[PDB]
Formats: C-alpha cells, sequence, structure tokens
C-alpha cells in the first residue's frame, strides 16, 4: 500500500475526522507558503557525481553533540494523541527504534515524563513557548533536564498564532477526552471545557497563554535558565540570527513554522543560504518546512544544513498505524535519502557539498 510519504497524507485524509487533518494541514491564509515550501524544493537541481563508489553509505551524523543513525529528525507537532491513541508515546519509541530524536512539543497530549519513560533511550529535545507565567515555562525547562532531555528549541515566530482558516471555520479545539498534558488548569491545559471564543480555539489559547510582548530580553533570561544547549527555533533573516549567536545560542532551526504563520514569507530552503552564511561556522543550523522525500534532506545538506526536522509526516504516520506508522515513514526518508546519496556519488554526510546543487 503505503511507499512515499504523499501516500501517508492521502490514507491520513480518509481516515481522520476533518477537523483534525484540517488543523494538521493547514497553513496561514491563504497558504501561499505552504505550497511554495514544496515548490521551492523543486527548483533546487541537483548535479549528481558518477563513479565514486557508494557501497558502503554511511548516514550518520550528529545534532549539537549527540549522534543520531541520519539528519532526519522528528519537529515538534502539537496534540498528537489526536492521530492515534499513543501519540507521543508511539512517536519516541519510534524515535528510539530509528537512532533518531524526536523535538517534543510544548502543546504535547503527553507529559514531559511520561514521554521520557516511554523512550528512555531515545535522543529527546524539548520545544519552549515563553508562556505570560514565567513560572510554567521554568518548570517545563526544569522537568526536561531532570528528564533527560538534551537540548532547548525556544519557538521565537508565534508572539501570536496565525489565522489559519479551516480551524477558524471548523472552531478547532480538542477532542473531549485529551489536554495538552503539561499543564495543570483548564485554561492551560487547553481543555475543550473551557471558553476560548467563537473562532478558532487554539489561537484564543495562544492569546491567554503566550506572551507578546517577548524580546530578545527573554532570550537572555532562557539562557541564564539552563546550562542546556538552546536552539532558536523560526529564525528567517540573517541579521536575526547574528542576534541569537550573539546571545550565545547553540543553533538556529531555519523555520517558517511550516507555514503556519505568517503568510507570504519564503521556502525555508530558500532562506537557508542566507542563514548560514550570516553564522559563520559559529552554531549548527538546520531547516524544517516541506521535507517530504530523500533529495529535500540532501538539498538542505548540500546548502549547509547540518540536519532537517518532519512534522507533517509523522503526524500522518500515526494516523496510520501508530507506533509502526511512524517507523515506516522514518524508514521511507532513510532510504530515499540512502538512494539520492548513492545516486550523486556520496558515501557520507561530511562529502555532500555545495557544488551538488544550483538554482
Ligand atoms: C500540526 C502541526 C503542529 C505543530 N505544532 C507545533 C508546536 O507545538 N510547536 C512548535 O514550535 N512548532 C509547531 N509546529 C511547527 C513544526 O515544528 C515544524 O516547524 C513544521 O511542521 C515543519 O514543516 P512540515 O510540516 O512541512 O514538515 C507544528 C506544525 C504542524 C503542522
Ligand atoms: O549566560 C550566558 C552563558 C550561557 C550559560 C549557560 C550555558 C551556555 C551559555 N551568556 C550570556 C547571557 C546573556 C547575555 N550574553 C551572554
Amino acid at each position: 500500500r503505503l511507499i512515499c510519504i504523499n501516500d501517508y497524507e492521502q490514507h491520513a485524509k480518509s481516515v481522520l475526522p476533518k477537523s483534525i487533518y484540517d488543523y494538521y494541514r493547514s497553513g496561514a491564509n491563504d497558504e501561499e507558503t505552504l505550497a511554495d515550501n514544496i515548490a521551492a524544493f523543486s527548483r533546487w537541481k541537483l548535479y549528481p557525481r558518477m563513479l565514486r563508489n557508494v557501497a558502503e553509505t554511511d548516514l550518520s551524523t550528529s545534532v549539537l553533540g549527540q549522534r543520531v543513525s541520519m539528519p532526519i529528525c522528528v519537529g515538534a507537532t502539537a496534540m498528537q494523541r489526536m492521530a492515534h491513541v499513543d501519540g507521543e508515546l508511539a512517536t519516541v519509541r519510534a524515535c528510539q527504534s530509528l537512532g533518531t530524536g524526536m523535538m517534543l512539543s510544548s502543546w504535547a497530549t503527553s507529559s514531559i515524563e511520561e514521554v521520557a519513560e516511554a523512550g528512555p533511550e531515545a535522543l529527546r529535545w524539548l520545544q519552549l513557548y515563553i508562556y505570560k507565567d514565567r513560572e510554567v515555562t521554568k518548570k517545563l525547562v526544569r522537568q526536561a533536564e531532570k528528564m533527560g532531555y538534551k537540548a532547548i528549541f525556544v519557538t521565537v515566530d508565534t508572539p501570536y498564532l496565525g489565522n489559519r482558516l479551516d480551524d477558524v471555520r471548523n472552531r478547532f479545539k480538542l477532542p473531549p477526552q485529551l489536554r495538552m498534558k503539561n499543564f495543570e488548569t483548564s485554561t492551560l491545559s487547553f481543555s475543550p471545557e473551557e471558553n476560548f471564543g467563537d473562532d478558532s480555539g487554539l489561537a484564543a489559547y495562544v492569546a491567554k497563554a503566550i506572551d507578546p510582548s517577548i524580546s530578545w530580553e527573554d532570550i537572555k533570561w532562557l539562557r541564564r535558565l539552563t546550562s542546556l544547549p538552546i536552539v532558536a527555533k523560526g529564525i528567517l533573516r540573517g541579521d536575526d540570527a547574528r542576534e541569537a549567536v550573539k546571545h550565545g545560542l547553540n543553533g538556529i532551526l531555519v523555520s517558517n513554522h511550516g507555514a503556519r504563520q505568517l503568510d507570504g514569507v519564503p521556502a525555508t530552503i530558500d532562506v537557508l543560504p542566507e542563514i548560514v552564511e550570516a553564522v559563520e561556522g559559529k552554531v549548527e543550523v538546520f531547516l524544517d518546512g516541506g521535507v517530504r522525500k530523500g533529495t529535500d534532506v540532501l538539498k538542505a545538506l548540500a546548502l549547509g544544513a547540518k540536519a532537517v526536522f518532519v512534522g507533517r509526516p509523522i503526524v500522518w504516520g500515526l494516523a496510520f498505524q501508530g507506533e509502526k506508522g511512524v517507523q515506516d515513514v522514518l524508514e521511507i526518508l532513510k532510504e530515499e535519502f540512502r538512494l539520492a546519496m548513492a545516486l550523486s556519488g556520496c558515501q557520507n554526510v561530511k562529502v555532500i557539498d555545495k557544488t551538488l546543487v544550483r538554482k
């Protein structure tokens, strides 16, 4: 049946309730960037070397000092138990099997501790939102430290939620049996019994809970709060990337939030070279947005990314078959990436060079 990532999305549309599929699929507004995140990869053309000896292709690399089996990691996607009863527990188990890392959403339907218990040997990182309540925010960071998470990815592109039109039409909220499990109060847990207005429930949750005032001073606060590596997630400008380096951060995740925040920003693959240039080798640079195929991974590494993160494909894996479905999606990406390396003449990730691509 399902042999590529597109097949998993098509299957997910056939089995998920509309409101859930739409929440996961949607971009902001007219979804111009959503289309471009994919189309932009196709404009970058590959210039493969022949006759390089590719009998033994090594996909392994490192993310912030921690070894991974491939430069393909799981990005934070909220509320995974909407897709499959086991949600984030299924995802972390699959990541452990693959030897890759899982970035856990602050808006997960499973707690920091529950995910660590399900994937004790998995490489795990926490995606952090800065809540108006700094005591909540600190508690999340402290729990990530205690529970063996290896970095914080602080999201910097969401002072307010983007306007996802289907979520407004559908009046998106959690199904009755689920909660954001990192929080205790009805509002912070996004209880679907709380009053979140007449439009998208999630946009109202953000407006109530998440601090629109945050600034570089809050990054200074976070840098002093934890010794863990910190990655700025959602940077699209070289000047902001340089500022993140000046604040002592340890990486940049070039991201447009899966095209869900400001519509009409460029595709991440198109802004990646500016960001790689701007940081001058001082920190690792990662990419997410539109990764669906092994050749997308190859292109991102050729342009200087250390690794890429996948969002929606993971959710579609869950919707098919929980842990097994996430494992299948990651195995397809790994095999497509191996083949793309081999056909391009690359024995290992260290020889994936800039001459492999042109736009
Ligand atoms: C359904 C969904 C939920 C998401 N939830 C979060 C979140 O909780 N925190 C966050 O920082 N980013 C979140 N993102 C953004 C992703 O981390 C990532 O940037 C994006 O999914 C990458 O693009 P892709 O879906 O094309 O792979 C979400 C994205 C999607 C599609
Ligand atoms: O606080 C630090 C160091 C951190 C501390 C923890 C581990 C890595 C670096 N740097 C900083 C803070 C504010 C403004 N400029 C620099």
